[PDB]
């Protein structure tokens, strides 16, 4: 097997992730922002940065913002769509939950939601961490409503990669 220090250092040398924001480093144990994610999941999945567009209304979201091209197009392609559709509030500096990187992995790879899944997950998750859990990009036993840790995060876009390369439908 590989260590999740092995993994990052895959994804790093892939392009996928990059050290913990003013590092070259793995900093396994420290969390990341929904804006860091949406650049994993571009990267991850090959999706097409979308520049001068802004569907968000977050103080700082315009092209200042080096993540609005990333979470342009991860609203583009489904996988996100921010916490508040009334305000349009995307939250780029709010911390990735195991539950929210769980929604975008299962639809990323067009896994199925688990219909009436019992576990700790907020309601709108519980079918996506249920489903993310099956998939085995994170363990049972992961907090759905935690912030997930870069070791988790490393983790799940391996497990992520693997399965998107054996199904035979990889970017
Ligand atoms: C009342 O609490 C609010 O409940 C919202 C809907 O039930 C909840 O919304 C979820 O937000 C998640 C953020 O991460 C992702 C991965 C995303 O698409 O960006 O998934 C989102 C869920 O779909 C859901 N969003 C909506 C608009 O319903 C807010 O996070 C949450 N807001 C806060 C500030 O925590």
């Amino acid at each position: 097997a590989k260590t999740t220090q092995e993994k990052f250092d895959a994804l790093k040398e892939a392009g996928v992730f990059s050290g913990y924001p003013g590092t070259t480093d793995a900093k396994l144990g420290q969390d990341m922002t929904r804006a860091e994610f949406a650049k994993v999941l571009v990267k991850l999945f090959g999706l097409k940065e979308i520049h001068g567009q802004y569907s968000y209304k977050d103080k700082n979201y315009d092209a200042k913002n080096w993540a609005a091209p990333f979470i342009e197009a991860v609203t583009a392609e489904g996988l996100m769509q921010g916490k508040d559709l009334t305000k349009k509030i995307f939250d780029f500096n709010g911390k990735i939950t195991v539950e929210e990187a769980s929604k975008t992995l299962v639809t990323a790879l067009k896994l199925e939601p688990v219909k009436d899944a019992q576990n700790k997950a907020t309601d709108w998750a519980k079918g996506y961490f249920e489903a993310a859990v099956n998939a085995g990009l994170f363990s049972k036993d992961a907090n759905p409503k935690a912030n997930a840790t870069r070791a988790q995060l490393v983790e799940a876009a391996f497990a992520a990669d693997e399965m998107s390369k054996g199904s035979g439908s990889h970017h």
